[PDB]
C-alpha cells in the first residue's frame, strides 16, 4: 500500500560523535518521489560542525528515488513503509578514519523521519576530514542495490570520491545494509542501481553552520523487451 504520492515533508535528526567531539544536526525539507527530487536544509545545532558537510551527505532517504512505472515491483524502500526500515552503514575513509551509522527511517504522521546515530573512531587531526580540506561539492554515483535473502532486506557498497582542496581525492568506501522494521510485507528487488546527483549550497541568511542540499535520484538498470 506504499504511498509517497504527495510531497511529503522530511525530518532528519542526527546525533554524532567523532574522536570524542559530540555534535547534533537537524534537517528539515520536502521530497517528491514521483519526480525523484528532494530539498533539505541542515543545521548543526551544537555550534560548529567538526567535519566537512560532504562526509555526512550519504548518511543524512532512498524511499524518495524515482522508480519508473515498470520498476515499482523492486522498490524495497517504499514497500517497507510506514513501519520503516533500518539503514546501517560502515564508511571507511582510505588512510583516515571510519564511521558506524545506524539509522531508523519511518513515517510519523504526514512526515518522513530519518533518525541516525553516527560514531566516528580514529581520524587524523590534520587529515582531510578533521582538517576541513574537502571541496564543498559532492559527486554523483550510480549505487548498486542488491537483495539480501537472509536478513530480508537489501545491501549496497560503493566508493565515494570526495575532492580535496589540493587537487587529490579522498576515498570513502561505503558498505550498507537495510532491514525492515516490520515483518511480513516487503519487496525484494533483483539487482538494480540508483543514479543519484546532488547540489550543495548555502542559505544567504542562515547564521548557523548549515548545508542546503538538493538531490535527484532515479532508479534504473532493469530493462525489459
Amino acid at each position: 500500500e506504499e504511498l509517497f504520492t504527495g510531497v511529503v515533508p522530511i525530518l532528519v535528526e542526527l546525533d554524532g560523535d567523532v574522536n570524542g567531539h559530540k555534535f547534533s544536526v537537524r534537517g528539515e525539507g520536502e521530497g517528491d518521489a514521483t519526480n525523484g527530487k528532494l530539498t533539505l536544509k541542515f543545521i548543526c545545532t551544537t555550534g560548529k560542525l567538526p567535519v566537512p558537510w560532504p562526509t555526512l551527505v550519504t548518511t543524512l532517504v532512498q524511499c524518495f528515488s524515482r522508480y519508473p512505472d515498470h520498476m515499482k515491483r523492486h522498490d524495497f524502500f517504499k514497500s517497507a513503509m510506514p513501519e520503516g526500515y533500518v539503514q546501517e552503514r560502515t564508511i571507511s575513509f582510505k588512510d583516515d578514519g571510519t564511521y558506524k551509522t545506524r539509522a531508523e527511517v519511518k513515517f510519523e504522521g504526514d512526515t518522513l523521519v530519518n533518525r541516525i546515530e553516527l560514531k566516528g573512531i580514529d581520524f587524523k587531526e590534520d587529515g582531510n576530514i578533521l582538517g576541513h580540506k574537502l571541496e564543498y561539492n559532492f559527486n554523483s554515483x550510480n549505487v548498486y542495490i542488491t537483495a539480501d535473502k537472509q536478513k530480508n532486506g537489501i545491501k549496497a557498497n560503493f566508493k565515494i570520491r570526495h575532492n580535496v582542496e589540493d587537487g587529490s581525492v579522498q576515498l570513502a568506501d561505503h558498505y550498507q545494509q537495510n532491514t525492515p522494521i516490520g515483518d511480513g510485507p516487503v519487496l525484494l528487488p533483483d539487482n538494480h542501481y540508483l543514479s543519484t546527483q546532488s547540489v550543495l549550497s548555502k542559505d544567504p541568511n542562515e547564521k548557523r553552520d548549515h548545508m542546503v542540499l538538493l538531490e535527484f535520484v532515479t532508479a534504473a538498470g532493469i530493462t525489459h523487451g
